[PDB]
């Protein structure tokens, strides 16, 4: 249960060391109100904009060789396109795609059986929304299997 991602729940109230790329103004760390918008703790990433938007959240990690799994938790407006990607670990990029389906309909994208041979991994989440779309991202984990 040791989690290899830093600030995996945004509980500092800030992004660091997660990088935000793309339409940054679409994405914030917020103190969830109601708290149910977060999956753990008090804070979550919330995205929203009044026009269409795309962004990515990423973090790179140095890790012991081993087999790992990565995932997180999300919910939001019906039809927002979210992808989880892992790269730089030794193999080709792996991904999984999910769409949100409404408020508090939690999704748990996950990638398992990731054989880290480079001593590194990069975790990227991509979000693509239409005008007015929104959602929450929280509670990342990178575990050794
Ligand atoms: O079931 C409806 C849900 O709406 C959510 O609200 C969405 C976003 O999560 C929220 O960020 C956004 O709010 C805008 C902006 O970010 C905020 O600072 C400002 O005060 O209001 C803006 C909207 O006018 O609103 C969208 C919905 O439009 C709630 O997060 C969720 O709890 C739930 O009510
Ligand atoms: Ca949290």
């Amino acid at each position: 249960s040791r989690n290899y991602l830093k600030n995996p729940g945004f509980e500092t109230g800030e992004f660091s060391p997660w990088r935000v790329s793309g339409d940054k103004k679409a994405v914030k760390v917020v103190k969830a109100n109601p708290s149910s918008n977060a999956h753990q703790g008090e804070y979550a990433v919330n995205f929203w904009l009044d026009e269409s938007f795309s962004f990515e959240l990423s973090q790179e990690v140095e890790l012991p060789a081993g087999v790992y799994r990565v995932g997180f938790w999300t919910h939001g407006e019906k039809g927002v396109k979210i992808a989880l990607k892992v790269s730089d670990y030794g193999g080709n990029e792996r991904s999984v795609e999910v769409e949100t389906t409404g408020w508090l309909e939690w999704k748990n994208p996950e990638i398992r059986n990731i054989k880290v041979e480079t001593g590194r991994i990069k975790i990227t989440v991509s979000v693509e929304g239409r005008a007015g779309d929104w959602g929450f991202i929280d509670d990342f984990y990178l575990f050794r299997e």
